[PDB]
């Protein structure tokens, strides 16, 4: 049924980051950051294999369908339905 | 060929949308709502399993290639060129 | 791996684009035309098959991985990483 396709791109992490982290664009460099939970609509993919700050390279899920409770939100994402149609447009879903 | 992917998200419809109608996320709970035809950019999706006002969950095809006679388009959505391409960067085509 | 699936939609084109050339939709008709390069997150997909000025369709790339050396840049997409995340949020990723 849905695969989950990976893909990588030049990363722009702050911090060391965990496999199942939201990631976003950066809108001034458009390396991929983790999503900051706050901005609508921007999450464009998540994070495959865990990263850091010295990595120049990210895989990341662009396409699938994950579970809700599986996906390392931020914790500033904080309402239920906001992160739940976060990847809405794109290949990703959440259930 | 290009399969047509379901996904689930929480929904706020104000009306009975058959399968076919195309989902934008509304701006301020981010549910699933039917797209108004006028907003450019906004359709996320197109509904998969007939819904009305009382759905708490939509199902929708997040991928595919659909007909433009198929589709049930808004009426306001009334430019034939801006509807075929409604679903531009998304996993989703019109034909 | 990833399959790349194809998609058409209205054509706007002002000049010949070959197969590979990053398209985009015309803020006005939403037409898709070529990407310009320089609006961020514009682009929605790759030429598939040849087209020109006198196109009324064109047939593109929706979906895949394509590699950053074979897609046929706008040359004034001048900056590496800004066309490696071009598609992101897509079903499309540059490898």
């Amino acid at each position: 049924s849905d695969p989950a396709h990976t893909a990588t791109a030049p990363g722009g992490l702050s911090a060391k980051a965990p496999a199942m982290t939201p990631l976003m664009l950066d809108t001034s460099s458009r390396k991929l950051v983790a999503w900051d939970g706050t901005t609508d609509g921007a999450a464009v993919g998540i994070l495959a294999v865990a990263a850091d700050q010295t990595s120049t390279t990210l895989t990341f899920y662009k396409s699938g369908t994950f579970r809700y409770e599986d996906v390392l939100w931020p914790e500033a994402a904080s309402d239920e339905t906001k992160k739940r149609t976060a990847f809405a447009g794109t290949a990703i879903s959440i259930v």
